[PDB]
């Protein structure tokens, strides 16, 4: 009901605000406190820029308690300036449970980021299913999931999962580009530590099932564990800034302090290869002598640690960096780090932003658990998203540079736009212990080094180290124009 | 040609197998590769890469534009692997061929562990374990035989139809139609042959199955309906209960991505119980590697036709080929239970109503009518159009 | 329960979904003159051609099917989708399951690209379901804007038609109502005569609609005949606004006919007799036969449906038996949403022309003869289709550059030798001289002079000239009609 009087509507809707807000948002602080946990709208505050968050939906009610808003707060606003659309499951609020009205108000910003091209961010914090509402509960999850597909490289979408993400609720996140945990609030899984301990014969924790260091480390779900709310939120606005808003519009681009001739950094480089190949070096120092400031933000940093994938700046422009480490089973590749690295070029090839390679590796990882878990079939997919990609591609060869895992490391021959080599680059066939299907060190001094391919155009120049970042820039600038035809289809069908 | 230069590859070599598939990306029309080689002719150092590279380049812009078939009759190891990878479907010989990316000499010499080629990476590992293998044929006459039947289901490119065959159904009820009618168990912990449904529905009651030994609780079929290509996904309660998983998600994922690039539309029969459960498979990734299914449903646009033969409980059901997912028609028998969840309410809740009352299912129909109805619903779709989200592609979780 | 008791327990509801409620339905239907839903959908689809989808839908008394049934179907052997009102049923009232059914028939039908029968027959808005009804008939009216000339779209109004309830049937391409059961307003006959007495069948009773207010293209005598139009009207329609329009086969006769020789004597030798222009057209069309849109509202134009050696052709033609064939304002917008219809739909647009002028007055003027009557010369100043005209007589002013004139886009323009192609009339210019074609001839505004027996011979020649016809558009979202 409703008052008649216009000053006393006026009055009323302050007061239906009053109970969908500032007495939810009391009630929901004392319930989410005692959990170590932030409330949905503290969330959104902490995310967006100060003053610029309009709430859809506030009044919005289930069709049987029946509280405003029905349990999950959406909007939009701006980052740094730039519009994003919001939303932030209520646990305190019928358990953030998935309702039809709740899924229609994550529908439609969904809708509305879609239309006007801009990212969405997920705050998720959910007890599930809402099961009252039986099947109606799934047919809102696959809408909003089917939404995600349909986004997928269109619009940057980020997962935040800052509490309980298990059944239907992992599906969003799934399809996400990026899914931040934070450090003890937050886990996720398909199936629960209960039914897994009844159905099959496994005691475990929810932590020790689907907790944020099983992801960040083991299944590779997450791509960022921040240690509380507040630096997973930050982790994602930085990521952000380096993005575009949608994959027809330009990145930001920002004003840099880049100096024009050789710095001290830059002469570090010609000395950070050591004399022996046994011994190895830090990739993160080469990455650093590149890029702005030395900074870069790195996506999954504790999942396949042999391979780097980062995002930085070379002259204020977004550059995507992926990078053989040796620090890590010797920088070879592997499963883990193929599909780490292919589906962070594929995002990047998306959204228009260049991929910048620096390479050492000398293999693949041999055993019998690399080749019957699939290292064919998934390796393979870093071949697919370096020669799928359009984007530029500027290659450094630091040091080793065998066989397959040469050819798909941004190889001039899959596409790379730019190949340069430092004179400790060893582009051969393979390493010279292998090469005895025909003394070793005879085929080391003819073959350690990068002439054979330069005498053969595969690579495009070899450089002292100290050229680097040099060189980079100045291929990356001449590149901004670039124009590559795809093939017309659908789709295609890559391995899975 | 393993007995001429070891069959290795070289820029000579290289450049042949170039310009046959840029003739056949050409004209648009399918590559079958026949692998046997000793690998990379290391005397010619990197130039035997860069052409592996060049191979590679071209199946991936081949990729979901012409099809593209591996037939491994011998060593395939290294480079060589490369190619296949990306093809499409990889079919293997028993006794003569293997793949592995790093041979037993050096997974010794590294990893210190002695196996054969065979154990490393023969054709029981790929198409039991790894799955890199959709077929395996007992010799080599039966793998030929497989890709050819394999080519007579499909178009010869992106753009161009489809074989149309002439036809035999019966215009009605038959016997085979009302067996249906019987093959659900009266109790339910019981399970029955999801193929004894599927043969009921094709034409001459047959299909040219993928992947059939690998991730058997899911199957994977090409067959026919009045002469028209079919492609078939659906769960198998012979095996681990029909429940889905990681692999039988990867599996059915990348068929149906493949079926639509070529526009074959996918019939789903589903009976679903959930998804299998343990540390094994959250670890594994099932979240990001099990949502694969889902993206390939939705993302496609052919035609698909879903029967719910009986369980149909959350996550799986909204995965495989609901109506919410983008299923254009979705009938259900009696026996479907379409629930949030089973049991954690059976008598209320464990039949098609409550769906059927949202229009979230299209019909129940009696089980016999199946075969008719799908002819029905498949004729009715063949002008389907439906638009694409703008993208270079999308961001598939891999 | 069993295998068996569920499949029991689905042919007990099928049977009370269908069978039960429709000999209750048919009963109370029967009581006022009309057929079920059901009955109707089995008259006009082919027999056991109907799945009917959404059978046990049930709204949050809870009947199967919501007062709605829904499903596809052949019309002659090609695909269309159907929805029927059932009256019976919670007054074949408007509401969320109800609409989600309608509007799962229309997202079909314009995935597959076929056409929309709805059969209406409703109470209208469901007021139990408040806001509800209206988002649903949101919706509905929504799929109609977007299939506006994608697919066919045509209205069978076979009942009570009011409120919300008109906003589908008025966005579709033709309505059809069927005499003494069905009529359609806004605003009822209660509220009308409280702030004015009318009883709904002098508001809006089929013969308004037809003659009045130009809302009904036909109205049958009873179903069967409104049904039957609409089958013979979907034989001459393509499925969609891609695929081509049906082709049948013909016996129309090689040389010049007696039929032919018939059109040398149907223009009266002095100038204030007229003649019946449907003489004219049933000499040239295949078996003399043609399909008429609007037949009872504004009889002084022609629009007609009709073939020449099998194909689909559409006439325009002016009608010297009502108002001497001028123009007005009603004649104007019933050619020109005919004309633009067709264009949708790649149907070649013939026209027939005898135009003195427009019919002179305050009426005409005070109402907007200018900026609707102006529509008929954008319909055929937009459309690409082919366009063939055979000029009879009168061709003065802006009458004649608006009925398929060359310089409007007409490819091929005929004239026999009694039409009288001039900027004005004898008395309006102050003609033995003028009252001829020869000077549009002498400037190639007309492409030839032809006796009138060679008409049909002509047009067809024509016809089968230019069915290879491709023609650029403006590049826009769309255009700004006058409305």
């Amino acid at each position: 009901e409703s008052p008649t009087s216009t000053a006393d509507r006026i009055a009323d809707l302050a007061a239906r605000h009053e109970e969908a807000v500032v007495l939810a948002e009391k009630k929901a602080a004392d319930r989410q406190h005692l959990k170590g946990k932030l409330t949905a709208r503290a969330r959104i505050d902490l995310l967006l820029d100060p003053g610029s968050f309009v709430e859809l939906d506030e009044f919005v009610r289930h069709r049987t308690p029946r509280p405003y808003g029905d349990g999950v707060v959406t909007g939009h606003g701006t980052i740094d300036g730039r519009q994003v659309c919001v939303f932030s499951h209520d646990f305190t609020t019928l358990g953030g449970s998935m309702g039809e009205a709740f899924g229609s108000k994550v529908v439609k910003i969904y809708d509305f980021a879609m239309s006007v091209g801009c990212p969405v961010i997920g705050i998720n914090d959910s007890g599930g299913a809402r099961i009252q509402e039986g099947v109606m509960s799934i047919a809102y999850y696959t809408e909003l999931g089917v939404r995600n597909v349909h986004s997928s490289g269109v619009i940057p979408q980020i997962s935040l999962i800052m509490g309980p993400c298990a059944g239907g609720s992992v599906y969003s996140p799934a399809l996400t580009d990026f899914t931040v945990m934070v450090k003890d609030i937050s886990y996720m899984f398909v199936t629960g530590p209960e039914v897994v301990s009844a159905v099959m014969g496994e005691q475990v924790t929810a932590e020790q099932l689907g907790g944020p260091a099983v992801h960040a480390e083991v299944s590779g779900n997450a791509h960022y564990v921040g240690d509380d709310e507040q630096d997973a939120i930050s982790w994602v606005q930085t990521l952000l800034g380096y993005l575009p808003p949608n994959n027809l519009d330009p990145a930001p681009v920002y004003d840099h302090d880049c100096a024009p001739g050789i710095t001290e950094a830059d002469l570090a480089l010609d000395t950070v290869i050591p004399d022996s190949e046994q011994q190895v070096y830090d990739m993160a120092d080469v990455i650093t002598a590149v890029l702005d400031d030395g900074d870069y933000l790195e996506i999954h940093p504790d999942f396949a640690r042999n391979i780097i994938c980062a995002l930085g700046r070379v002259e204020g422009h977004s550059v995507a960096v992926v990078a053989n480490q040796p620090r890590h089973l010797a920088g070879v590749l592997d499963i883990d780090a193929s599909e780490k690295a292919a589906r962070f070029i594929r995002f990047c090839d998306s959204f228009n932003i260049p991929v910048l390679t620096f390479m050492d590796v000398p293999g693949y990882l041999p055993g019998v658990g690399q080749e019957h878990q699939g290292i064919i079939r998934r390796g393979i997919k870093l071949f697919y998203a370096y020669a799928e990609s359009t984007v530029p591609k500027i290659t450094v060869i630091t040091r080793k540079a065998y066989g397959g895992g040469y050819a798909v490391m941004g190889s001039r021959q899959i596409g790379a736009d730019r190949v340069m080599a430092w004179p400790t680059a060893e582009i051969a066939v393979m390493g010279a212990n292998s090469a005895v299907p025909i003394l070793v060190d005879d085929y080391r001094r003819r073959f350690g080094n990068p002439y054979e391919a330069a005498a053969h155009g595969y690579v495009d120049m070899v450089i002292s180290p100290s050229r680097t970042r040099y060189e980079v820039a100045r291929a990356l600038a001449s590149l901004r124009n670039k124009r590559q035809a795809r093939p017309a289809r659908k789709h295609g069908n890559i391995p899975l």
